[PDB]
């Protein structure tokens, strides 16, 4: 059948993938004992935005679901799917002839028929008179809460819905729940966003100098992507935070827009993602500025590089998530109190929650068309309110074919430590004395992406992670990508 | 005073340039009859965004109005001004404890006004109570209808606004009427994006190849841009067209992602923009892929330079714009006919409107915060009902300190070709057995930014235009080699 490619050595990803997709859901709504017979699951795709009140164009990207279900790149579409024969109907716009000139070729219905692998085409014009001629007892559509952003997802509707039956609860945490499951043919793909954000990060590895911007080396990333990967669309807003600007968790948003100057003796933390074909990944590097770890930088990082791998290898289905963020912080207390940072009790710690003045975000997330997934907090899943723990994005079991972030961090984030250095229950663990070299060192994080199997997991990103392994691959000679 | 900079070689912004806007838009409030003392212009900045239903952010681009009477890059602010006296306040959101961790550091109000060289900074919750306390006679508001995207503007709203007296209709056209007119210390920031867009355009033809795919160069281009010029933000979406792409006038968009394999003999049309501190510029040139014009090539192209050189040597204050288009439209005309695609008489295809059977929009427009920029269709200014021409957006005259893109173009479009063979007003002036040689030529576009000044017009593009230029360029010539 046919694929999306982008040529080159990018990714061809066949068009079944997502016609497993839309089975995989029939299937478990065929099941829902609240699911009647001749019901139709109705989406509605993203439409092209403008800037404000401009003519300027934002790139356009497909709505998530919709995109898992139908694949579909163009703006204007709807797509539905009968659940008893799962039989597929893409509904696209009908153009002007003024597109020819301004837009590009005007495909027919076939051509669209033929390129998604749907049963059916037609116009978006004709949504009402087709879903009419079915007779369906009832329209399945998307509403429900996304827990990551609090946003209520946005229902289909087009003119004449209101003369059908339409139902907007049962959907959402079905496809949901079909989304948290990664098939093969989706696993294909994030080997593949894996593979080359890898590439890129050692590409980045390679080229950073002290002198530089931040933003020079997110410019060379993306480049990277796109040029050689193919990834157009940002999956978010890359982080490359030097110095201090490492403990800033979500930095290089318009706010701090990652234009600060690396310096010989910064640590770096380089959060960089992205997508092909709205597939994300997600992977974070630290590594010193000047290609050597001091001792201080090698004592914090190779902490995190323990509770990373103690993490992967725990990891398995039954599994709890949370158990292996409450691993991750007792493993963080442990060798900040191997270094003399902290003293005491490292179960006293634990009790009093220090992990999370260290690690103050969840130690990783569901991956998958979002960066941040969907389908952490299902109904009956709730979520812990705990220092560190509320920022978890799932508190739910392992089982084969979820796809998680494991990334665990430390910080220095002062007002975290000057909380707890003003609460007696905290401030006995800390050492002021040895704590205060490390104000200003930012922090480091160690993001991998993995996929949970029968018996343990699959490891997706291949950065060199050891000290040796970083130090090596800062001093390499060939960069052998070098756009001017 | 202070300025928006992105280190390395990238240029200083002034902040006075936005204190200049806001003395600016004061001046001219203070001189119209609808405007009564105590006014204060209330405008709201735009707000973070995030991707349908996810918590996916959208970089975030300051709005266009705000940023030219603010500079400010923060999301969630408002700011005002005191019509009578230009006093400027900036208001900032209150930030929540938990923004230290995540953002970055909570900076103070003391901050933002040192950062801004505003009068004084409030937070954004206080609006209503500042501005109580003040005791305006009438809040002065955004709406109006932006001529390229038919939207209206989007006027200011806040928690008890109510209880003021609001006028959404003074300040719009005005306003727009200032941004329209580029100040000096807005000129510099255009010289900076056309000098790195400029750079980047060269560094493509520098680096193109038989073989890559058009995204390669998008890619490339954006680097250059961003890397070496801090060019963070598009303008607009890079129009990468090979071959018969280049006859498709926004090719490169979603639905047309750029990714056709470049093929020797190509003709590729390069339309790559962008924005330093939400200043834009767009620039198009347009080369063979395999850098050498083949005979064909260079006449479709050249008589594109022609139009452009044409264009660029006739404007100066008090031209009319829609006599440049039809410049433009003559010459495309004349050089088809000297190539003989077309035959007869060119006074005759004039009157028939066979121009736009190959230019089927608008000469250029103007440019500025937006690379369409506002203010083309003040009214009174109406467009005019012809082919070609109801696609400009503006039908001005030209005076001092605007700033407009020359792009004349010639494209070889199947349908429209089809339409002007099947009709008798137009059919006998095309040459078939010369024409079917074009068919799937694609297009030439050459783009250049220019301002209009007292003596006729300031280039701000520089790159390659002759057909030995862009040889040269495409060879790997330094600068300063001048055939
Ligand atoms: O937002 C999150 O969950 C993770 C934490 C560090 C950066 N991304
Ligand atoms: O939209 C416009 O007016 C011009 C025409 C060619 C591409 N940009
Ligand atoms: O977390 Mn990246
Ligand atoms: O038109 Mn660029
Ligand atoms: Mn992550
Ligand atoms: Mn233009």
């Amino acid at each position: 059948g046919p694929s999306f490619w982008l040529g080159n050595e990018t990714l061809k990803v066949p068009l079944a993938l997502f016609a497993l997709n839309r089975q995989r859901l029939c299937e478990r709504l065929r099941k829902n004992p609240a699911v009647q017979a001749g019901s139709i699951v109705v989406l509605q795709g993203g439409e092209e935005t403008q800037r404000y009140c401009t003519d300027t164009g934002v790139l356009f990207r497909q709505e998530s679901f919709f995109h898992w279900a139908f694949g579909v790149t163009e703006p204007g579409c709807y797509g539905v799917i009968d659940v008893d024969t799962g039989k597929s109907t893409l509904f696209v716009p009908r153009l002007p002839a003024s597109h020819a000139t301004w837009m590009g070729k005007i495909h027919s219905k076939e051509h669209f028929k033929e390129k998604y692998a749907v049963d059916d085409v037609q116009y978006v014009d004709e949504i009402a008179s087709v879903l009419t001629s079915q007779k369906p007892s009832v329209l399945l559509t998307l509403r429900g809460v996304n827990t990551d952003s609090g946003s209520v997802c946005r229902e289909a509707s087009f003119d004449g819905i209101s003369k059908f039956e339409v139902n907007n609860t049962i959907l959402h945490p079905e496809i949901v729940e079909c989304r948290v499951f990664k098939t093969d043919m989706e696993l294909e793909v994030l080997r593949y966003t894996n593979k080359i954000f890898s590439e890129a990060h050692r590409e980045v590895m390679k080229a950073v100098k002290v002198g530089m911007k931040e933003y020079e080396l997110e410019s060379l990333f993306e480049h990277y992507c796109y040029s050689r990967g193919g990834m157009r669309h940002s999956s978010y807003t890359c982080i490359c935070g030097s110095g201090e600007n490492s403990a800033v968790l979500h930095y290089g948003h318009a706010g701090a827009p990652n234009d600060r100057t690396i310096q010989n003796g910064d640590m770096c933390l380089f959060d960089m993602g992205g997508e092909y074909y709205c597939f994300a990944s997600d992977i974070t590097c630290s590594f010193p500025a000047n290609g050597k770890f001091t001792a201080d930088q090698k004592a914090v990082y190779e902490a995190v590089l323990r509770s990373s791998r103690a993490v992967m290898g725990a990891m398995k289905p039954g599994v709890w998530w949370p158990d292996m963020h409450r691993l991750a912080d007792r493993i963080h207390l442990e060798e900040l109190a191997h270094m003399g940072i902290l003293s005491g009790s490292v179960d006293a710690m634990v009790q009093a929650h220090l992990g999370a003045v260290f690690m103050p975000h969840g130690l990783g997330h569901f991956l998958g068309i979002d960066v941040h997934d969907v389908g952490g907090y299902p109904e009956g899943v709730e979520r812990i309110d705990e220092p560190g723990l509320r920022s978890l994005r799932t508190a739910r079991h392992l089982q084969p074919g979820m796809v998680l972030t494991v990334e665990p961090g430390i910080y220095f984030i002062d007002h975290l430590l000057d909380e707890a250095l003003a609460d007696p229950a905290r401030a006995s663990f800390l050492n002021r004395e040895v704590l205060q070299r490390f104000r200003g060192f930012g922090g480091v994080r160690i993001e991998e992406d993995v996929v949970v199997t029968d018996s343990g997991i699959e490891l997706l990103t291949c950065v060199p992670r050891t000290v040796e392994e970083i130090e090596a691959c800062m001093a390499g000679c060939d960069k052998a990508f070098t756009p001017f």
